[PDB]
């Protein structure tokens, strides 16, 4: 430490036939990608499309992470990480902080970013599919100690903190353009995306097959039922228990061949699950909202 947390984006417009978006801050005379420090409560896919729609004027759908720049600073180090990104429209006008935009191919792109992590980033950007759909897989926020009784407690609230990241989640899965929602039938599980369910104005399909019981008695079933999900139209939140994510996540991962960058499974974190044509591209874990 002391580290300061950023994030940022390559957001991009109609594999390399698209444009991205390369900025210019006259204040440092920079050319580079968008980007910003978190504020208070905020987590990095909501400060990346934050940042992205301040600077560029546009708003966008995040996809797949492209990894993590760090570097000096006088606090510390600054720490970025960043998101393929997909404009959903907008349109850039000067100010102070950012003077021109300009929307080159990759190639072209390349040339005029000019710090060595930006192009590395764009690298990674390039390196596979970005017009990509997601599947968010949510592991529940805290809900007190598990009881005495055999087996789960199929009943046991979330608690204040859970809570509290039951409404931070709102965002951070609306950032990745979350449509349709999922739990376990486990009053917790629902409970976690009942914030989200509130804001989009939607009911939560419930899913018996993808408890911790379910999956230890038959795990085939379950990992059938979430390439089903998977496999809808739409952008799927499924919100399960510590038990099941990671045996499913190590599962599709290992065949699909996709290497995570980051890994764990805390009560309220969330797996971003690219898919391109049904195949798997990147498999992204993300901290709960209150932790780093
Ligand atoms: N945008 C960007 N700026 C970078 C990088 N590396 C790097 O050393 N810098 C420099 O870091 C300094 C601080 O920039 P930054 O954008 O991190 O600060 P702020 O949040 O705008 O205050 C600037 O002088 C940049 O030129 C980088 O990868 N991206
Ligand atoms: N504006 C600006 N451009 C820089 C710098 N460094 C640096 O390598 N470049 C590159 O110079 C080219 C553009 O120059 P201008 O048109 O003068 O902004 C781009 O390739 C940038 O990547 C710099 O500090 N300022
Ligand atoms: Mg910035």
């Amino acid at each position: 430490k002391h580290t300061v947390r950023a994030a940022g984006a390559v957001l991009w417009r109609d594999p390399a036939t698209v444009e991205v978006a390369v900025i210019h801050r006259p204040r440092y005379d920079d050319w580079s990608l968008p980007k910003g420090k978190l504020d208070q409560g905020e987590t990095e896919p909501v400060a990346a499309a934050r940042e992205i729609h301040e600077e560029t004027g546009h708003t966008a759908v995040l996809g797949r992470r492209l990894g993590r720049v760090t570097y000096p600073i006088p606090q510390g180090t600054k720490r970025v990480w960043y998101w393929a990104a997909k404009s959903t429209g907008g349109d850039f006008s000067p100010n102070d902080e950012v003077d021109k935009l300009v929307w080159l191919p990759v190639d072209a792109a390349m040339d005029q970013l000019q710090y060595p992590d930006d192009r590395k980033v764009l690298r990674r950007f390039v390196k596979r599919p970005v017009d990509t759909k997601t599947v968010l897989v949510v592991r529940h926020g805290t809900a007190g100690r598990r009881s005495r009784y055999k087996g789960d407690d199929r009943k046991r609230p979330l608690d204040k903190r859970g809570r509290a990241q039951a409404e931070a989640l709102v965002a951070q899965l609306m950032a990745f353009g979350a449509t349709t929602l999922y739990a376990a039938d486990r009053v917790r599980c629902h409970q976690t995306i009942e914030p989200l369910a509130q804001e989009l104005d939607q009911l939560i399909h419930n899913e018996p097959l993808l408890t911790e019981e379910a999956y230890a008695a038959d795990h085939k079933a379950a990992r059938k039922r979430l390439l089903e999900i998977a496999g809808r139209p739409g952008n799927p939140v499924i919100c399960t228990q510590g038990k099941v994510i990671p045996g499913l996540i190590e599962w599709w991962c290992e065949r699909a061949k996709v290497r995570p960058e980051t890994t764990g499974n805390r009560k309220g974190s969330t797996w971003v699950l690219s898919l391109s044509d049904g195949e798997l591209v990147g498999a992204d874990y993300l901290s709960p909202p209150d932790e780093k």
